[PDB]
Order: structure tokens, then C-alpha cells, then sequence
């Protein structure tokens, strides 16, 4: 079966900056994201899933249950709050996140050692690939 379980290292991040425009993000903070190599850690407990997007200058932090509406808070990426549902569609994890921006969401998989992520909003898309690394990362 399917599991998200792992540590996974950046390897390609594809039109990430038209992405966070089109979320608002403000141009400073652009700039400093344009830098970065965010990396994946996953914890999938059942369907209580834990995805820790890290970098060197700050975190987004999900920590949900599959299937279940939330209340996504997306202080430091756009500041908003969006209702949100991830939901599984055969081997792959659908989100939907409901509020300002239309089309909204993501949908994330996984082919051999490459944890694929697919981010939209408003019609742009951005691709992030991650390869399925060893070598632990202090906490
Ligand atoms: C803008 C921005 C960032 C964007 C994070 C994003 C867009 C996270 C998406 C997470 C998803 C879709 C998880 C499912 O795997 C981070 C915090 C890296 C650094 C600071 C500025």
C-alpha cells in the first residue's frame, strides 16, 4: 500500500515563484523563497497524516486527518485561512482548499523513490519532485 512515510529531499521545484504570486506573496518574501530547497517529513499513522515542509528560513506544518474538513491555516505562505480536505483517490492524496483563491489545492504521489507534488491555484501550476533520502535531519 501507498505510504508517504519518509524524509524526502528536493530535487526539481518547477514555476514555484508564478505560484506564490498568484497566492499574493509578498515580493520580499518571493525573493527569500526563490532561494530555498524545501524538503518533505512525512508521518503517515493510519489516516492521521503529518507533512512537515522545511527549509532553512521557515516551516508550513500540516498535521490532519484524511478525509476530515479542516481549518487550514496558512500563516507564512499567504496568511489566509482555507477550509480544507485531503482525501485519497486510489494511490494518490487529492487536497482542496476552499476560500479566496478558485482552483485551489494540490494532489501528491509517489513514483519508485520520487515523492511527486503537484501545487495549483488560479490556473498555475507548480511541480515539485523529492527523492526518498537516509540521512537523518536533526528535528
Ligand atoms: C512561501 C513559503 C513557503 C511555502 C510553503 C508551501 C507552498 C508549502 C506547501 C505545502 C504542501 C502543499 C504540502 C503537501 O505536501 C515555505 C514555508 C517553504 C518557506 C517560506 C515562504
Amino acid at each position: 500500500p501507498v505510504d508517504f512515510t519518509g524524509y524526502w529531499k528536493m530535487l526539481v521545484n518547477e514555476n514555484f515563484e508564478e505560484y506564490l504570486r498568484a497566492l499574493d506573496v509578498n515580493v520580499a518574501l518571493r525573493k527569500i523563497a526563490n532561494l530555498l530547497k524545501p524538503d518533505k517529513e512525512i508521518v503517515q499513522d493510519g489516516d492521521h497524516m503529518i507533512i512537515r515542509t522545511l527549509s532553512t528560513f521557515r516551516n508550513y506544518i500540516m498535521d490532519f486527518q484524511v478525509g476530515k474538513e479542516f481549518e487550514e491555516d496558512l500563516t507564512g505562505i499567504d496568511d489566509r485561512k482555507c477550509m480544507t480536505t485531503v482525501s485519497w483517490d486510489g494511490d494518490k492524496l487529492q487536497c482542496v482548499q476552499k476560500g479566496e483563491k478558485e482552483g485551489r489545492g494540490w494532489t501528491q504521489w509517489i513514483e519508485g523513490d520520487e515523492l511527486h507534488l503537484e501545487m495549483r491555484v488560479e490556473g498555475v501550476v507548480c511541480k515539485q519532485v523529492f527523492k526518498k533520502v537516509q540521512h537523518h535531519h536533526h528535528h
